[PDB]
């Protein structure tokens, strides 16, 4: 299972994981022994590997001839793709999909390699030691395509709501494989709806993007948190052979916006009841089945949130497909936490942000859950050259979206010089937690500062990140911090705050659930994990899920 | 994902399940709240249904158009199927698959709702209170198919290993849909060899089945443990329909006191492992089933048994893939005398065993088929059921051995019937006898009082409870210190019992119960695991790993 | 520490107890190594014996000479004292306190052995495999006395109410160990107020009980949960002394009522066990009073001793903080079968006997009670309860009895206590809801036995949790279940009219034998509100709000 949805009809695709691989370590100084082990999955999960870090080989066979294509949605976190003994593709962040295209192979049986590599070394900029694990492993789906000579590479839909209703236009690319120039046709359907014919012309080699008008929708309905209807649209290639490739995708008609201090959908002033949460189990690594994934949807809802946002990092988009389905709204950020302005020097570091964005949003830009990007959590937005970052990266966005609003979730408590830029201010801050400040005196001191110091004035604003650690089990009369019975009194005033707060938006807890964290984070994280999950790592719910749940079940997604 | 391979290259088919449905339970006066489930699942594992009982309606829409076929891989445990409004459908069993088959609808989008119930009572006579839990919901797969005039309905490999190399014989059996007669041909493959070419004759809306000769097949390498080599075989209906299933050339039978593996005498190194789950009920991804049978391959283990029932096709054939030996028996567990005298006894367990063994007949690792584990084999009246299932396994399979666990500790009258003798013990657990001596005391009866002698021999279960956590210089029991102490002590008795094949350890996960069952049931859970329930290995771990470890796969 | 006040200040004694003494194991062939080892303290604590049941030896030396007496206040559950080598004595039942007396010892040091035993077998009628654990060694302290020619053996003081006020009798045993004839008085004050001057004359060796008369005591204050006031009562012998407390407090049963001193009680109680996950049936003065802290802070007011009499430090610091106790004598849930051991009745005959002569003078035990869930619907079993019962009036023709029954609705012996007691368990071993359960029981007793009238407690209620086993599907043994199930429990017992109060069965968490493993997660009892190591499971508060919620009395 990739999607929740098939992504092809026409286009002959296969896929390659939901099966066992032969695995086995490699550059040790060990026994490295052959075994059979799940494809998606993470290797800290298999009984041998469990704290391994390094390079590993997975493979298998296909079957295949001519033009192909290698979809590969995500392998932690650094690739190396061999077909048949040659290298023919490498990736780097194991948190976006890329693929390999191959022409004309010889029909029959073929041998598919990866290495898949998770080191800490300088070649890395955004896969360090952190307080999340970076594991390692072809940890989302793989799936084999044979092509025709040309084929659909995306389809992006953006709607638009006019003063007389539902418009929106649609741009595709197509990719000429062939020496010779294309002549053909892309018919675009939304729901069984006719939308557009695309003629198109490309010469040898070429891809090329082609776009609509926008055009009237007015069988369109629209999608949000209590009604988020869907619709499949459709682009299918039309040359001399026929009906030659398909793209399938899925669209919610949605206006997302900023307005003053107001983050409207639909018209509405929307409130956030968020989660972090990051790709976190301790079965399943960041491979978590879609059982595993709809199980935590299903208690991010009973706690009555509307929103999850997704640390630190893109998400699978099978994910975000049940996110679509539900109506659940979803802050989504590059992969980046906690870099230090010496980090951010690293010689790989803007080329390995720039490599995440635009991945991120070219895969991912019609999830109508979807409603904000996110960039570089805690990055040092308080230096000059971390301006520089903070401005490309955002301008970078606004290139490949120029709808959606941006933010970045800030800790440089009265010293950011970015927050210019985005349309949302963002701000992760733990009054009760790590400091012992009244939660409404610390929100009530950082909100003037950013509405009378800052260039962030005036614009909406998210507690993007508050919480507190508690060790599941751990229960005393005396209320101590990291006992359950202190979390519940934290939250309960942290909640208290935050919905308080005359022109916060809402906020995101910090977090879901427990997290396997690096060994280097144990002087401050109890069980080398991160402690402030509301469930823990095996999501039972600690003392303080029943505080969340009340105040989020309290509250409307509008004010 | 169903299968780890596709069954089907020319029919057209689309799981319907791996998706949201629409969720509420019936059985109320008012409104009760519309929520997005998943299928596969089981409602206790939502949030609002966490302890409840009853029915519930599971429901989606699907587009087909001409005669179409629904199949379902498990609805726990009463299923009703309505499509457009209409019951089309009705079964019982949680862990059978079955289908229903609906002739010429009209095209476009239709509704189908599944009614899933998991009360208990009178009409259930295999889903009663007990010592695992009776789950609800789709806990399977969901198929849609569009089907022609006819369709293949199943194909049986069967093996046969000669003086002079491999052979095999097909059986394919046709379903004529179509009102008048149907002439046709199908086509069989085995791993791209040519097999077979049956002309087919049906009657008007006839099923029958057809086979093939026992054909050489010298190119053919066989499966075991050490090299669970697997060939797709391939039926092809032209009349425009196709089945497609996975065989391997394995050869399993008895002889004296000797389960013989391809003439290797074989040892069980086995673990019982409910179908359960604390986040998925009975209703386990593929994820979670290659993470216990990883668990299991480094506990050494080369045998798991399906306590107490059939299981997910989907992990029959990742057994077939790595060798993993299988002990699979149709469900039934602890009913007494009375139970089985339920009107729908006899009926549910026929149901089971044919769903079982037709569905289930290819896959190479199942080597054995057991039957009513610790029923009442002491009775005339339990007598007279085991012998009609023994007959009905053998009538659908008559290769491989059978059994059944027995706890009736030197009073089963049925030791006569199966090709294998097991018992399940706990010495060291729930009587203070050494394990040795209480294990010298059965074995010697049966040779020498029972007509189960001169058989082979398995231990089905032994083992001991430790709830996870609990550590005491004492040793009490249910620490978990303690059950490093048994098992030691057990696993050393059967390794060392001459004639015994080998042990099922009771069992892999902790597992929960039945709320009736609370009182010798800490936290209503059965403590048995090696693991627990979130699949964290206890101090017995190691215990087992070095003696599993320790040991091949033949004697 | 003994007890909380000095009990002597002209006799001469020293405790032998609160020391280390020589310890190993008896019963095999080889070297066992000697260890020092606690006295008080039980042997399953020490690490290399933490699951030995036999036989084991303690000993130390000590320093007397004359006639001399070592009292013992528990030895788990058979002792054998040696001195000198000799045989001198011996105790059944780990519960009571016993002496030994010597007359005339050479001077200097002396060896002192105790052999302590905790098997189970014929020999032991109460001691037997149950659900609760039989320990090992010297649980209660020791203490040696250095005698004269008599002493006082023990004395009784018994406070009566009058329409003017406050009366008082007190009784005297004197033990001559002169074989001359001994001529004396007894010198009697309680709280620095003169009482009475006894004259005592004793023949040889013999062993008398000397009583005043009922006397004013118009400046007695009295005792009560919310004000327990104390008083010293001494007895001087002219050579010997005893010193104990007393409080002024009249304890009645009057229709359906449980009366002291004249007001409706309700009983807001915990059945406790004496168990400690380290220190066994042998607490230490720290570890009672925390339990009572923790007590006090649920709310309750009184202590039901289940299953045996209690430590007498424990009843002292009950009696000075006023909480209420339940005592019975050392029985739980023996059968038809189990009664006709041939030791059964001597042993608890003896338990009866050494329970109320010791403890006669607490004045927060308001009840005695006998047989917890014994056989009490059989004609054997009334025959044990007739007897015992009327031990009890014999030796204290006073205080109220009960016993608590689980012969639901065919117990017969319910016409011989003052209280009719009960133990249920609905919502946790039969799910009746509470009210229903309870109320088909109540009717019952008042329409169909010879129990009706009489005043009724509820003496166990509760609910299994095994502590941090939490769930939201609220299965028995998960501590969200035992909060609804302590809830309704509490509920129903307080509307129950009829019904004097309850005892929540259990305070703590507790250690049982291995054979009730089957039944008991983690060979442990887990009913208590607080876990083995005190931790409050999430129904603390459940019985907080409960017992917060309501006074002493009706
Ligand atoms: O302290 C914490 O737990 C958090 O601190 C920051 O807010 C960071 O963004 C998180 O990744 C997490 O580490
Ligand atoms: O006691 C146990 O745990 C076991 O007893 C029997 O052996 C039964 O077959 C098992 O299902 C389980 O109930
Ligand atoms: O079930 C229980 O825990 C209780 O049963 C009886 O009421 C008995 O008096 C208690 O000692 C305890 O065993
Ligand atoms: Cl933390
Ligand atoms: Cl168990
Ligand atoms: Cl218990």
């Amino acid at each position: 299972m990739i999607r929740t949805f098939e992504t092809h009809k026409i286009r002959k695709t296969a896929e390659l994981s939901s099966a066992l691989w032969n695995f086995h370590t490699i550059g040790t100084q060990g026994e490295e022994a052959v075994i059979q082990a799940p494809v998606p999955g993470c290797w800290e999960n298999y009984p041998d590997t469990v704290s391994y870090r390094g390079q590993a080989s997975y493979s298998r066979e296909f079957e295949a001839k001519g033009n192909i294509r290698l979809e590969f949605k995500g392998v932690s976190h650094t690739a190396s793709v061999l077909v048949d003994g040659k290298p023919v593709g490498s990736h780097y962040n194991a948190y976006t999909p890329f693929d390999v295209v191959l022409k004309d192979i010889r029909p029959g049986i073929h041998q598919l390699e990866v290495i898949a590599d998770n080191s800490f070394g300088p070649d890395s900029a955004l896969h360090v030691p952190n307080d999340y694990q970076s594991y390692g492993g072809i940890s989302r789906g793989v799936v084999l395509e044979e092509l025709g000579e040309a084929y659909l590479s995306w389809i992006h839909f953006t709607p638009f709501l006019r003063k007389d209703g539902w418009y929106g236009k649609a741009e595709i690319c197509v990719r000429n494989l062939s020496s010779g120039r294309l002549d053909g046709s892309v018919e675009v359907e939304i729901g069984k709806n006719s939308f557009a014919v695309l003629p198109i012309v490309l010469e040898g080699e070429e891809e090329k993007s082609f776009s609509t008008e926008e055009l009237p929708c007015p069988w369109a309905e629209c999608w949000s948190p209590e009604s988020p209807v869907l619709y499949l649209i459709t682009a299918v290639l039309r040359t001399a052979d026929g009906a030659a490739d398909d793209i399938i995708d899925r669209v919610g008609f949605r206006e997302i916006r900023t307005e003053g201090k107001d983050i409207l959908l639909n018209g509405r002033k929307l409130r956030i009841k968020g989660f972090c949460r990051h790709e976190d189990h301790p079965q399943f690594g960041c491979a978590l089945p879609f059982s595993a994934m709809q199980h935590d949807l299903m208690l991010i809802k009973d706690l009555g949130a509307n929103s999850i946002r997704t640390v630190h990092y893109p998400n699978d988009e099978l994910f975000l497909d049940l996110c679509d389905e539900q109506g659940i709204l979803v802050w989504e950020e590059n992969h980046a936490r906690g870099l230090s302005e010496e980090n951010m020097r690293n010689p790989h570091f803007k080329q390995q942000c720039g490599d995440c964005i635009r991945e991120m949003i070219t895969a991912h830009y019609n999830h109508p859950s979807i409603y904000i990007w996110g960039i570089l959590n805690e990055c040092a937005s308080d230096t000059e050259y971390g301006r520089e970052c903070y401005s490309e990266q955002y301008e970078l966005i606004k290139s490949l979206d120029p709808y959606r609003p941006r933010s970045s979730a800030s800790c440089r408590f009265k010293t950011d010089i970015c927050l210019g830029y985005p349309e949302v201010v963002s701000y992760n801050i733990y009054p009760k937690w790590y400091h012992d400040v009244p939660v409404e005196d610390y929100l009530d001191e950082l909100y003037q500062w950013i509405q009378n110091e800052s260039e962030g004035t005036g614009k909406p604003f998210l507690i993007t990140e508050i919480g507190a650690g508690a060790i599941y089990g751990y229960r005393t009369p005396a209320h101590v911090k990291w006992s359950e019975e202190y979390q519940v009194q934290a939250l309960k005033e942290q909640l208290q705050a935050v919905f308080s707060r005359e022109g916060c938006s809402g906020v995101y807890i910090w977090q879901f659930c427990d997290v396997r964290v690096c060994d280097s984070w144990f002087g401050s994280r109890p069980r080398t994990m991160n402690n402030k999950g509301i469930v823990d790592e095996y999501r039972r719910p600690k003392l303080a899920y029943e505080v969340v749940k009340d105040s989020y079940r309290s509250l409307g997604n509008y004010f």
